[PDB]
């Protein structure tokens, strides 16, 4: 890197100061933490941004400013590769020596990687950016500006967007012109193409019932209402928007959102819904979305990643046999241990699919989902997408079928290709997925919950002291130490009837997460809370 460069990288940073104390981890999904701790970290990340675009020969690198699910006190940035994929995985160990360096020796850090990851510094580096509705969104936006001028990167402020929307730019300005070409990389360009492809895929059937969706008070609430404004319009879908409250920071995910209905099993609680009312919930970045109803008997049902997983998978098959290709399109199912025990036994045993566990993040289920012609990939939390192969989009694209049945659910298909937000999940795109399933299939979500029944499950979140002692394996389904604790673990589950329960480190806030099934409610409360109080006991000596 040039003197002039290296001059302005120490000259900007001269204008943040390091907390006290504070070592800085990538964790589960990039940095992430209490706001007022954010600048010199947003300053390493501007950093890594230039030289990740520089060694991919000047493609557009992406930074969205978001703490997603968390509480609006929060903010954290994570990166974005050319192609809409989260930040390689390598790269997470240069941007935490980057975040953790002396601000003083931050030049010096810069240098040593450029050495070390044999970067072509005259390479240009793009770095394209937006943020979701939090307070300190602008002030980590004019750091994020700072080090990307002090850098001299090319570089472009989206200002509000959802992070779908972000990794959508970013894959569409690196494929612009080419046989790959993604869509027009803007706000527009999104509405455009989520549009064409829900109005393709909708060919032929209706949407029954509204759809009352919780937009978290996030960035969400107004690009959903700006996308219906796109959407085509004899679909027969309704939506109604509550929670859109992005003026009052104090309410983003407050209350509301998919995090709130998955954690605490329950609709929000300043919901007006009906009985049998179709709803969901994203999150603060529209990056989660579940699905809940009120059932005949007044009675809340939740409808997860799982459900929806499970919910496309079965569309999926259903259209590959009927389109004639069903040998062809092998579909497997990729889950975490959060799923349900139910909805790895309903793929196993009435999908007959494949399933694999991977480890809690969008980055390795999409890792283990590249196994697949066709790769389904939720989180219970509601995150997820589906990926199709190349061999499969070859098929789907190609395959000529003998008859006008065949033809119908091959189009079907090659829509879905089209509507599906490839590599990290789309909330949005997913909830138009959802609903178009649904309209095919002819299901309300009473038909959907019949599928199978979930074990009742519980979350539980539990401060530690130190929740680096907690260190998990298996699809971190076990826990290597604290010494002695999955002993108990093991001890504690075997009692209940189906008992199933793991406790792990959380990579996005300050606690340690515990979950637990069982075949009774009675069960699976009292396999939490006994497992969280052996984590408790352990975590703070
Ligand atoms: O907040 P989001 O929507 O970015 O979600 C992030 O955190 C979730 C919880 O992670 P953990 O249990 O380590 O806290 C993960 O399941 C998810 O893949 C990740 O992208
Ligand atoms: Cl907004
Ligand atoms: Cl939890």
């Amino acid at each position: 890197a040039s003197p002039a460069v290296r001059k302005a990288i120490s000259d900007a940073a001269l204008q943040y100061a390091k907390p006290e104390g504070k070592i800085f981890q990538y964790g589960t999904a990039g940095f992430r933490m209490k706001a007022d701790l954010l600048n010199t970290v947003v300053y390493a990340v501007g950093l890594l941004a230039t030289l990740r675009s520089k060694k991919l020969s000047g493609q557009w690198i992406g930074v969205m400013v978001t703490a997603a699910h968390n509480p609006a006190e929060d903010n954290g940035v994570k990166l974005v590769d050319p192609m809409g994929e989260m930040l390689e995985a390598e790269w997470e160990a240069y941007a935490t020596k980057l975040a953790n360096a002396p601000l003083e020796n931050i030049g010096d850090v810069y240098d040593e990687l450029v050495k070390e990851i044999d970067v072509s510094m005259e390479n240009p580096a793009r770095v394209v950016f937006a943020r979701d509705t939090r307070a300190s969104g602008s002030r980590l936006i004019g750091v994020l500006s700072a080090a990307l001028t002090a850098t001299e990167a090319e570089f472009i402020d989206m200002k509000f967007m959802t992070t779908p929307q972000l990794h959508y730019v970013v894959r569409c300005k690196n494929t612009l012109g080419t046989q790959y070409e993604y869509g027009e990389p803007t706000e527009q360009g999104y509405y455009e193409k989520l549009a064409a492809a829900f109005k393709r895929v909708m060919r032929g059937v209706k949407v029954k019932g509204s759809l009352t969706v919780d937009c978290a008070n996030g960035v969400g609430g107004p690009k959903l209402r700006e996308l219906i404004k796109y959407l085509p319009e004899d679909t027969g879908l309704d939506i109604k928007i509550v929670n859109d409250d992005v003026i009052n920071p104090d309410s983003l995910n407050f209350e509301c959102g998919a995090d709130y209905v998955k954690t605490k099993q329950r609709a929000p609680p300043s919901s007006k819904a009906s009985i049998l009312d179709r709803c969901a919930s994203l999150d603060g970045d529209a990056d989660r979305i579940l699905y809940y109803f009120l059932d005949e008997g007044n009675v809340f049902r939740l409808l997860d990643g799982d459900r929806i997983a499970t919910l496309a998978a079965s569309f999926i098959g259903d259209l590959a046999r009927s389109a004639g290709i069903a040998q062809k399109l092998k579909i497997g199912v990729v889950q975490t241990a959060y799923a349900n025990g139910s909805s790895t036994e309903y793929i196993e045993k009435v999908l007959k699919l494949p399933s694999v566990c991977t480890n809690t993040g969008v980055k390795h289920l999409h890792h283990a989902a590249m196994r697949f012609d066709v790769g389904v990939y939720f989180e219970a939390n509601g995150h997820g997408t589906i990926t199709f192969s190349e061999n499969a989009l070859k098929t789907i694209k190609n395959t000529e079928p003998q008859s006008p049945a065949q033809q119908r659910s091959l189009e079907c298909l090659q829509a879905l290709t089209d509507l599906i937000n490839q590599a990290v999940g789309d909330a949005i795109s997913d909830m138009l997925l959802v609903e178009a399933i649904l309209a095919h299939k002819g299901w309300t979500p009473k038909e959907w919950l019949a599928t199978y029944t979930d074990l009742p499950s519980r979350l539980v979140r539990v401060e530690v002291a130190e929740r680096s002692i907690f260190k998990a394996y298996d699809a971190e389904r076990k826990l290597e130490s604290p010494p002695g604790l999955q002993a108990k673990i093991d001890s504690l589950q075997s009692r209940y009837n189906k008992g199933r329960s793991f406790a792990r480190a959380s990579g996005t806030e300050d606690a340690v997460r515990v979950y637990a099934e069982a075949a009774s409610r009675s069960e699976a409360d009292d396999l939490a809370t006994r497992v969280a109080n052996a984590v408790r006991d352990a975590g703070t000596v």
